[PDB]
């Protein structure tokens, strides 16, 4: 019984507490043991699509468990519990098997890619100088590319690669759990670290989200609690699981012993006929849930054309999230799919980012999703004044409510006090779920997780927390709460603030796709760039699939009119790309940070 399970940790008055042994092994196991006739059940499915139509791996509770072991075995061979090593292959599972394998055997993995895909190499060779593991865990598929990597360092000085489809399940057998040591120093096992989180889309060196045990568990925790969710179901995911999204959804689904069906970006960007495919009425279905980022709702509602017979009426929940939702997308989204079942109200924005584990907020109440509008001049002022739809009106979807327990409070990045609802402000964050810090970044740690709450209103959302915490973690995201409903503007730094007036990019690059059928649906990055003496507003834009570049004069004339128009800026350049030019994210997402400083380097 999960939801009982789950509420053991937590108390009458909603608080959690862990006791100081736990870890999300332990957990894990704990809740494999107690699964007592589960062995046999179906549990994850694998997609290679390395053939077009596409070749299933299935795994039941019990292999799923053996492989797990096999692989913390095999470490327990050459390593100790604290040691860190990296994870480098493609979504599959041998990347789940690394992960937790690594977690029973009390290491510290590193969650990262294929580097055989383009666009790593800086970034995994900054990894290694940081998190110097000694070990690399990967797969037959991804051995070659690893030990290549690694082939202009000193064989001495290469780690130790393991491929885990190359371990055998004698393994298992071996495997013992760790202890915890008695001394009198010693950090509590709930309190060491779990693993390491590289993000991505930043220009700057990479920075390792330092997860403990109980970051994770209380967001997994929170998660369970807040998420409402209907039991038994299947959770369908191409998220790539180097990302915070992608590795701990996968880990809290393999942990409570549910169904997982995974494949990898690249199969649902070439054909998302394969994902709507997945989430389609199955004869044993109980409840269906997906997660997902903005752009492939647009994606899939082009592109993934429904048949008769497609029956979505089992989607239970379609989180979306990772960056802003769009009322374009939602609707694109609900327009399509909503004839062939398709619950509109299953539809959930939600919010979060690594320093907190994964989520913040997510809807709560059965009122999502939430599209409200807001007038642009006010919003220019950081206020959210509601207006009617379509009169100098920003769009912007409700990511809904904090999930405890938490605090989520808008406060003034320049005093560092919190705001009234209705007044944009920067998100800060206080829980247990919050990470511990930025692997050896004393000065960056202290900026993100140590900031102090310097003024409070008098019904305040910090209310339970001590007034002199030093633990509130700034997300530099800016947002605001409207009749209870949480909104995300932008990232703080990403600001396009011209003459005085905030602008917001995803409001900007609305009326850039709306301004032309020449654009690229959802293929918009608009950035300010410091100019002579002011910021310069940019925006790139990919011309659609069918279009041809002598349209392109036309589209630009059309987007810097009906931009200044709308905002009261005239872009500084209107750059038209052919479609996938603009970089993106393992994901698929749009990587506006990396654009910028691309087009920075060409000036
Ligand atoms: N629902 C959302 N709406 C708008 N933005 C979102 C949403 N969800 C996440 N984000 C953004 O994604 C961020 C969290 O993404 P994360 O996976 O932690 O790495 P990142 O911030 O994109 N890269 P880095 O600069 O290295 O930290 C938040 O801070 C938001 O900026
Ligand atoms: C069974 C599925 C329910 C799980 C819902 C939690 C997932 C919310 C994802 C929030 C995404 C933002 C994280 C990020 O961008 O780093
Ligand atoms: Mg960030």
């Amino acid at each position: 019984d999960l939801h009982k399970a789950m509420g053991q940790f937590f108390d009458a008055k909603g608080n959690i507490a862990l006791p100081p042994q736990i870890t999300l092994a332990g957990l894990s196991e704990l809740f494999y043991q107690s699964d007592v006739d589960g062995g046999d059940r179906h549990c994850m499915r694998y997609w290679d699509y390395s053939t077009e139509g596409g070749v299933a791996r299935d795994y039941n509770r019990r292999e799923i468990n053996t492989r797990i072991k096999s692989v913390a075995a095999r470490l327990q061979q050459v390593a100790q519990p604290g040691d860190r090593v990296a994870i480098l292959a493609n979504n599959s599972p041998e990347y789940l098997f690394g992960f937790i394998g690594a977690l029973y055997a009390g290491l510290v993995p590193v969650p990262l890619y294929d580097p055989s895909e383009p666009g790593h190499a800086d970034h995994l060779t900054a990894v290694m100088a940081d998190a110097q593991p000694a070990i690399v865990l990967t797969n037959n598929a991804s051995a070659a590319a690893v030990r290549r990597f690694f082939s202009a360092l000193p064989g001495a000085q290469r780690p130790r690669i393991i491929s885990i489809d190359s371990l055998p399940d004698t393994l298992a057998q071996s495997y013992q759990i760790p202890t915890p040591s008695m001394a009198a120093a010693a950090i509590n096992p709930v309190d060491l670290p779990a693993f390491l989180q590289y993000t991505s889309g930043s220009t700057r060196t990479p920075a390792g989200v330092v997860l403990t045990n109980r970051s994770i568990v209380t967001n997994v925790l929170q998660i369970f609690a807040a998420a409402q969710l209907k039991t038994p179901l299947r959770l369908v995911s191409w998220l790539p699981l180097h990302h915070d999204m992608g590795i701990i959804l996968a880990v809290f689904i393999t942990l409570l012993g549910l169904e997982f069906e995974m494949m990898s970006p690249r199969d649902f960007i070439q054909q998302p006929k394969r994902w709507i495919d997945q989430l389609d009425r199955r004869e044993g279905d109980n409840a269906v849930y997906a997660v997902v980022p903005n752009f492939a709702l647009e994606l899939a509602a082009r592109y993934a054309t429904p048949s008769e017979g497609l029956d979505l009426s089992a989607v239970e929940g379609l989180i979306i999230g990772s960056e802003p939702v769009t009322e374009k997308a939602v609707e694109a989204f609900a327009e399509t799919f909503g004839p062939y079942g398709l619950n509109r109200q299953n539809m959930r924005p939600s919010y979060g980012l690594a320093e907190a584990s994964l989520l913040v907020t997510t809807p709560q109440t059965p009122q999502r999703p939430v599209i409200s509008y807001f007038d642009r001049e006010q919003l220019a002022a950081n206020r959210a004044v509601i207006v009617d739809k379509g009169d100098n009106a920003v769009a912007l979807t409700g990511v809904g409510q904090v999930v405890r327990p938490q605090n989520l409070v808008i406060v003034d990045p320049e005093t560092r006090t919190e705001v009234a609802d209705g007044t944009i402000g920067e998100l800060w964050a206080h829980g247990e779920n919050m990470a511990a810090g930025y692997l050896d970044r004393p000065e960056d740690t202290a900026e993100t997780f140590h900031n102090t709450l310097a003024g409070r209103l008098e019904n305040s959302r910090a209310a339970g927390v001590p007034e002199e915490s030093t633990k509130w973690m700034a997300t530099g995201d800016l947002g605001v709460i409207v009749d209870g409903e949480l909104y995300i503007t932008g990232r703080l730094k990403d600001l396009v603030i011209i003459a005085g007036r905030n602008h917001y990019p995803q409001d900007i690059e609305y009326t850039v796709d709306h301004a032309s059928e020449h654009i690229r649906p959802a293929a918009v990055a608009a950035f300010a760039i410091e100019g002579d003496a002011v910021e310069q507003l940019i925006i790139l834009a990919e011309r659609d699939l069918d279009r041809d570049p002598s349209g392109d004069a036309e589209a630009i004339d059309a987007i810097r009119a009906a931009v200044t128009e709308a905002h009261g800026v005239v872009p500084a350049d209107i750059r038209i790309v052919a479609p996938d030019e603009i970089l993106r994210s393992s994901s698929g997402k749009i990587a506006r940070r990396v654009n910028k400083k691309a087009y920075q380097e060409s000036h």
